[PDB]
């Protein structure tokens, strides 16, 4: 479940709105196959905005999973965005986002956004990983 505006990976390559996927849809694995999205959901409500270096900010709902690497070389390791907020900061800073390309990304600040904002979500088949337009890997 992503804010609407991100920029997903199409299975041929070219971008698309999150708010433009339908059912059927042919988004982008990060091993390089496609994936087919369903059970389109959409709403209203105020986000989580998660802000790491160098990538853009991601917006999404409080149970949307992150999938991440952890320190102690890097496990990986599915957590949803409302326990890893719940998390202390010194935790916090041994978890981090990764982009397929295997390059891994600090996860530097996540705050309550203040004004409610539409969002859309779906399901993915296979691993339930699809990419960004910046090819971060997202969970369902
Ligand atoms: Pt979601
Ligand atoms: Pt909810
Ligand atoms: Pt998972």
């Amino acid at each position: 479940c992503l804010q609407n505006g991100t920029r997903l990976l199409r299975a041929d390559g070219s971008e698309i709105l999150v708010e433009d996927v339908q059912e059927g849809d042919q988004l982008l694995g990060p091993d390089g196959t496609s994936r087919t999205a369903s059970k389109i959901v959409r709403g209203e409500e105020r986000l989580y905005r998660i802000k790491a270096d160098e990538l853009e900010d991601l917006v999404c709902t409080h149970n949307h999973i992150l999938s991440l690497y952890k320190e102690r070389s890097y496990e990986r390791v599915d957590i949803t965005v409302d326990d890893f907020v719940r998390l202390p900061q010194q935790e916090q800073q041994k978890y981090r986002l990764f982009r397929s390309t295997a390059t891994l990304l600090h996860i530097m600040s996540i705050d309550l956004e203040e004004k409610p904002t539409k969002w859309s979500g779906f399901v993915v088949d296979k691993d339930s990983l699809y990419l960004r337009h910046d090819y971060l890997v997202l969970h369902n």
